[PDB]
């Protein structure tokens, strides 16, 4: 109930997409629990516990699709709950929250570096890589492959409505990587000159399906058509535990004004609806490998990743639950 | 040569895409040769012949990909050239041109209403139709189905870079037709709820291939993946003669600042190139039917349409050449 | 208005499927106009003309899907109308009707013999042929191939709900042809031992799509999956002229009691609906050749067949129209 | 050996398909070994051991294709065999058998309710579900989605030769669920209006393949053609151990008179054979998920389910052998 | 009965593949007929007519698969037979033969030249072209493209068993075209670097299937897999008139010593059979265009080449027949 | 530094392909290490350890593509290195090496035997089997099946460039198995008569792709096209641990004189380059099963073979490294 404003700002910024990208939203949420814990004026363990739960709920209710966010909160809160129910004093519980958040953040960073190291080995001298949206994990791969001295070019799709491709383009450019910027529509037209595809992931399912920025499935489709390897770069905390037990991932429908700006949209007739899904789902047949910090896998081994790391917790309710 | 201003203004406006759509471009090309003949001050027939030769060369060098443009110029100038070589005096030559051009414009209008009526019979009540870009022909089909009392909805894809989807959305919505506007990247995500795809053409080749707005081949591809019918609404003047003798269609590369505005692009790193192809090429196997003013065809019958309407002219030179 | 009962019985028998099969229904309808004409008590040409029109309407309104029926009636009635409007006396008009019907019947028979002769050449010694429903044209092929001394076996699908396969099985057996009878569901399971598929057609469209007995499209689908040639055996009067101008073929929905017998069906809860489509539509991609009396064609050449034989009449209303 | 009558009556009833469905067969197999142990008059443990050995051999030789049967027998007899070899006295051996069998029956029931709850989460409100044959597991999924308030309709395919579709149609309709009954041949025609396919399994192989009622592979095939999800509701006791070591599953050929009744078939020509396979084999690539009581898997994870639940037993002999 | 030396040498050189390549073979058979007429010591019309009839049969009975050969003998003998039946005297008949063969040969050289010109237009600067066997018409395309100043590289598949690829590689090298030579099995491995596939044909059928050197089908298949264009370079006398009326093309089975040499094969166990198909059949779905001397067709328009250039003769027997 | 004669002969025999076949090569490298330890005149532990390290590098540097080789050197040197670091004396170290090589070699012979037994079960009486190259493990399957009394026939693809298929054909003949020998290009032509495809592997990756003799991929592709099962017979030491961490397998490019002999190649134009890839890569989607000595897997479970038998060593450097 005495929730610090750093939690409230992180939430608003997640919603507004000032903080965006699956890994980043996750790190931002770990962070927010950290700050809440650091700054809490609680006197009993029970008071802090309550704050961490209510803050976790606020943070969870921001954006649904990327499972990295709930996974970050679970990492922190599985540990916090266990300390709490085990009778931890106020300070043991504060540190358990703070240090758990710190680990997630630190492991998130090492996981992305490691993915780049692993992914890069699948890039070859002279490769033309097509990507989509802005993925820290995808970019780690392309960036490392350049640093090894491979001469790559990267086709960057624009990624409407939010123009994520601009970010990716400028960022790749600044590491010395040449870029070809194209609109989303042109992905089939350039698939013939493309040697590899490398994209990120918001959530990966028990069957190997990849939920990622709207348009990912199209690029994968025509990549398959063309026999261009589709490689997805993704941390194990992108894997979705609830889909083990039959859960479908919700696809976020964002405001129509991200597609068509406010001033214009209200001049339009009432019988036009603008629909703005932030993600689509890419079937496993169309994915060559998923690149995790633990190694290369075929998409269908998503279940192993889920079994050995996340399944244990599916008997329990969420660690923030009241 | 004394070229009248309406010839130059039309060429500017085609190049700038102020005038756009392969059907319109073609009518305006004819309209321009008509205005040249109307206002010419030529004394001799040879004087006027030369004006129209040159006028045609100006118009032909505007935009290369939609063969409708040269087929309009040809429709007028084969006639003008035969009048002139067969000894026509001046005012005979002036009317051959005027009248040939009025013929093309009125047949063009006719063909579109006719493609509407034919193509509508392949629209079923309840259908959800996905379309791309803005095509007077495709719209004729959708609008004619609506006027028949069928309850349709049209999925209008945005169509970057130039936003042609906005024109389409507003146009259809203004005839009463419910519209759903989405980004091009959302085509696959919404292909499951789509019953029919209806699109235009700029060029159609001997072998069946359809050159139409960039992103057309993606929509068609994922329509095939899902067994949604891809119907191309296209006049016979969209069919490309030189492809019979082995020609590939030039795919127009338009200025990059149509993608990223000048103000923003000049601030971007030197090693990003923006590539802006205006069109892509959809293979025949992803096309179900081509709705011409002469009836429904399989796309492989493109060659029949060309054999019987264009072949004769191929042993000759272009009717505006020296 | 003074319509003979032979017209009324032929109609009832077409509806009830006592007379069934596309070619046969067509011959039966030609026949019926013949008898009407033979037995008419008309005294003026105008009186007979009226009878032939009203009889054509009755016969046309029996079953929609197989276009052979309207084509048979057009063959007879294009000729009758032309005699009539050209001032034929009563007897000239009677004979025009009678003799036209006779030609259609005679040409129908020669067309089926000729298809068998042509089709059989595509069967090879040792072939295992899978078929579907009961097609006179298909059977003509298999029968001729045996008579040439090729040792074939024919897999006969049962063809529910009406058990057409029983007819085909007994009929092939009686020519010396060994038969393997299987239920419809088993077609994929036996496609591996199948060398050829040979089926009939009720209506063939401008784009090469084949409308035929329910389940045809499944057999073709898994045939394609397996690279087994799908050959359709079909007379040129199976080709559908209205689909040139964008008409979709109606798919006949027959009584639910053909699926589930009356005594049983009325014991069932109201919230079960039985749906009984008599046909499905098979796309051209899944058809290797159509075998007509005029020769082997790829499915997509359906338009040539339609252009050169049926298109001339599409400017006119139906020759029975009032 | 003194085999009790309920062992023989159950074997007759499995063979005749009076008792049917791989789940039921398996429970009744266990039920029979339970009744044998209940009523045995054995004095020694060795006497009873031998009765159960023989009882198991009788039950195992009824119907070969659904591995659920032997997995039930194994579940009981690995336990009984270990009790006996580990010196158990008589009434200990009698209870090991009884209790092992009650265990299997109650776990089987549990697994089905559980597969209902998991699989329902992949059913979305509004969905039209196509199913095949009659599967308690598939029905558990569909019924559980309905109880959640989702408005579904189920397309029940008839399922020749034995008409299992009638059982399914009546069952689902009796829980309130709207049913559409069609013939197996209509599967493709109605795949366009279908959102999800839900079916059972009799055996599932190491590599992912699903053996289920004849016609299953057709439905799955055309589901893939249209990108409709194929979900297999199947317990872990449906998974086939011997396939790990290279075994192919025997596909049961049932008496031809189930297709064509004795009265009719005896009148048919000698060179028609009726072939009645009871099952077909659907490849893994046409399967989206397998819903087990342990959660959603990709079909290629069949091998994991077998490794961790069945592999150990493969170096041993069958637990009812000499 | 009095057949010239040359007809025998031509025949034998064709049998042993000393003269080879569909077009060349046909030229050699026209040449033979031409020399039979030149050197005839016949004095009656009927004596010559009989020499030419027999000469034809000898030639037609060398090698079955390439229809070019009978199409050449028909070109000559149709004309010879029309003259002989007109009552043409000896010297008129002798010239009919002599001239018709020269007309055939000259039109053949012209077609291959024109195919080069037309086909070259579909080659683009920087293209890598995979070919197969040695096709004069395929080579015309490649050579003309290279002469146009396009920097192409050609991948020459070795083409077992007769090592045809060595001839192709040496030939293209000799015009200054960089060749990559590879074994047949490597065609998929290098399909990713291939932009275009260009190959010949021995026979093209009524449905658009292409019969060419063994392996042609594997290359078309993996080319389709990767969306590389397959372009067939083929004179209109490669199209097979018999296939219109149902015939299948005979696939010539040549000597096993062309595979395993005689000195080695004789030492091998009896129970190894060496099979040497000289050709295979590529379906039209894997073929993008056929480049003929009349233009570009989709494979499905082969029926038109046939309808319009050959169908007239099918009514009749082969000209050389009695 | 003091390396035995035999290590050099083994190395050179492997380089020149005198010793060939992935499994055999590996046995030859274990053998070499075994003879280095046997014949060492070293007197300190460290002297031997250094001989074996160097011997290993020599061997690993012969042929890159078949991972069996390093997996054998690892089997031995992991064990040798654990001993040397335990402080093992000279003779203990010498035995560690000698025994570990014998263990490797004996386990290899056992695996190939067990693969035969397991793989044979998926062969059925009357099967026609296409194979490629010469794989000891593929042959084990075929031989065991034939020994079981199944009347099989084997199609042996010739396998250029090194004529591997002659070895296979002679070998299978020698066990009494009828062979059909065909050139590589004929694999599609005979895929219709093929029931089963059985081939070896040199390296199998973490995502299930198979690296085997050049051509393997063309056969898998057309086998998939026709729904023929592709079964790979492969010892678990064919699985590539490096591919888990991102590596690509190096495709060995061997001498051009293995393609075109030296006496002939030297006469050829400079501008023909002869490319000799010894291997290609088959994707997992075209592979039905991998038959290992631990059982049948889908190709996607290759990651499990790896996770569980090799992943432990990836943390560390190669045993022979300093
Ligand atoms: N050198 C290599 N090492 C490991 N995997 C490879 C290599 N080359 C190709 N692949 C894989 O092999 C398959 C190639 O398939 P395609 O893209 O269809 O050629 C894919 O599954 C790739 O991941
Ligand atoms: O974790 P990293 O690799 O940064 O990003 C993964 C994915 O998350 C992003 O979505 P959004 O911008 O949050 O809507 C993009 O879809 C991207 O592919
Ligand atoms: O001729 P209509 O049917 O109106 O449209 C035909 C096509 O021409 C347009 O190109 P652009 O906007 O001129 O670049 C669009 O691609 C459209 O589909
Ligand atoms: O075990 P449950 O899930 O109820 O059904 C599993 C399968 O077993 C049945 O076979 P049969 O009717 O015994 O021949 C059907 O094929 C059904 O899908
Ligand atoms: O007429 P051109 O285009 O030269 O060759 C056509 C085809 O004929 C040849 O066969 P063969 O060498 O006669 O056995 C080759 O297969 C070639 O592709
Ligand atoms: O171990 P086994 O199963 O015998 O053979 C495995 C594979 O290794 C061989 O290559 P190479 O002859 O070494 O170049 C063949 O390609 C074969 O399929
Ligand atoms: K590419
Ligand atoms: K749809
Ligand atoms: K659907």
């Amino acid at each position: 109930a005495m929730i610090v404003k750093e939690v409230y700002e992180t939430a608003e910024k997640i919603k507004s997409m000032e903080i965006r990208g699956a890994g980043r939203i996750a790190r931002a949420a770990a962070q927010a629990l950290m700050i809440q814990a650091e700054k809490s004026k609680a006197k009993e363990p029970e008071e802090l516990w309550n704050e961490l739960k209510v803050a976790s709920k606020i943070l969870y209710n921001t954006r649904p699709t990327a499972v990295s966010l709930p996974n970050a909160l679970r990492y922190v809160m599985h540990r916090v709950k266990a300390a709490y129910l085990g009778g931890a004093d106020l300070e043991t519980l504060r540190f358990t929250a703070i240090n758990s958040a710190k680990e997630f953040i630190y492991n998130s960073e090492k996981a992305i570096e490691r993915i780049g190291e692993i992914g890069a080995k699948r890039i070859e001298d002279g490769d033309i890589i097509m990507t989509h949206s802005h993925s820290k994990a995808a970019i780690s791969v392309m960036k490392k492959a350049f640093e090894q001295g491979k001469n790559i070019k990267v086709i960057v799709t624009e990624t409407r409505p939010k123009w994520q491709g601009k970010i990716t383009a400028k960022e790749l450019a600044s590491y010395g990587i040449p870029v070809i910027y194209i609109v989303d529509s042109a992905a089939r037209h350039y698939m013939k000159m493309t040697d590899k595809v490398v994209m990120g992931a918001d959530s990966i399912t028990a069957n190997g399906a990849v939920i990622n920025k709207i348009g990912t499935s199209l690029i994968a489709l025509t990549a398959k058509e063309h026999r261009v390897w589709v490689m997805i770069a993704a941390e194990t905390y992108k894997f979705h535990p609830a889909t083990m037990l039959g859960q479908l991932v919700e696809i976020e429908m964002r405001d129509p004004t991200e597609v068509i700006p406010e001033e214009e949209l209200r001049t339009w007739p009432k019988n036009i609806e603008v629909w703005n899904p932030a993600f689509d789902v890419t079937p496993p047949e169309y994915i060559d490998v998923i690149i995790t910090e633990r190694g290369i896998i075929p998409p269908y081994a998503a279940i192993d990743i889920l079994k050995e790391e996340f399944g244990w917790a599916l008997k329990y309710k969420e660690p923030w639950e009241d």
